[PDB]
């Protein structure tokens, strides 16, 4: 259901978050 | 419902950070 | 006890997101 | 200026993560 | 459990973000 649904979108942005943040480590190195 | 609603408001803000952090990403690489 | 904490970590993570937006803008720049 | 404001948000980032993580916390030992 | 998950992969990416703007605040001092 909506719960489900949520968890999904959840999950979507948390990829990005983790790419994004791979992306910020390079920089700083 | 309410435990719906909370998550999906999390799910925009989260969408929000992933887009902040892209952008400071970007800026850190010029 | 669940309800109550899903509404205040969506309320802490949209200040994170506006923090994050004025610290990307800063970097810029 | 920009260093400046860098700077206050970041420790105002700081300290909302530091929030979000102890309501995490407690929610997951509930 | 869906819900504790993606709480707990929440977390991990709020450390993640912390630990970043703690080494860009480093960095411009």
């Amino acid at each position: 259901g909506e719960i489900a649904q949520a968890l999904k979108e959840i999950a979507k942005a948390l990829k990005e978050i983790a790419y994004a943040l791979k992306e910020i480590a390079q920089a700083l190195k």
